[PDB]
DNA sequence: TTGCAACTTAAGACTCACTAACCCCACCTTATGCGAATAGTGTTGCTCATTTGCTCAATGATG
């Protein structure tokens, strides 16, 4: 797990990073997913963009979520809201049981939280 | 003779008019503007209860 100084440090880096990118100052060549986000609208931001694209290159879903939170500046609650909207029925050993249904909102909140913590966790040493 | 109870007539207000069924249609709108207040609703960090999977723990049944 990361610490909280690392949280605030790299948090501020992703704040100026997403504020830098979202103005449109980044090129297509960094990612086609970064290009995808730029279809939906300095060396610091390009260095970090190589970092974040390098680590979060492989998932692209939480990478897009990461752009939604930092580049766009969206609240966590709306992200888990739409994410609960796009939910499919899954197998979970629930408080209810191992039946197969669409999960609750608070579960989706937990998932945005843990994909946040794991995302930041995988970014930080890079 | 005169008042007075008593009888008579008339005027007026209220109630009230069979039982069941089927079909159709018609149903009810015009100041602006501004600030203040409030309700709502949005976000987030943080609980609490509840089902399963699973492990210990013993005890008589069995090899």
């Amino acid at each position: 797990n990361l610490t909280k100084e690392q949280h605030e440090w790299l948090n501020g880096w992703l704040e100026l990073w997403g504020a830098w990118v979202y103005s449109g100052r980044l090129e297509k060549r960094m990612s086609s997913v970064i290009a995808k986000f730029m279809e939906s609208v300095d060396d610091d931001g390009m260095l970090i963009s190589q970092v974040v694209d390098s680590v979060m290159y492989i998932d692209k879903k939480a990478f897009g979520i990461l752009l939604s939170y930092y580049a766009h500046g969206s609240s966590k609650h709306a992200i888990a809201s739409y994410y609960h909207r796009v939910a499919r029925p899954r197998k979970m050993l629930c408080r209810g049981g191992g039946r197969i249904q669409k999960p609750s909102l608070a579960t989706c909140r937990r998932e945005v939280d843990e994909i946040l913590n794991a995302s930041l966790f995988m970014i930080y040493p890079v």
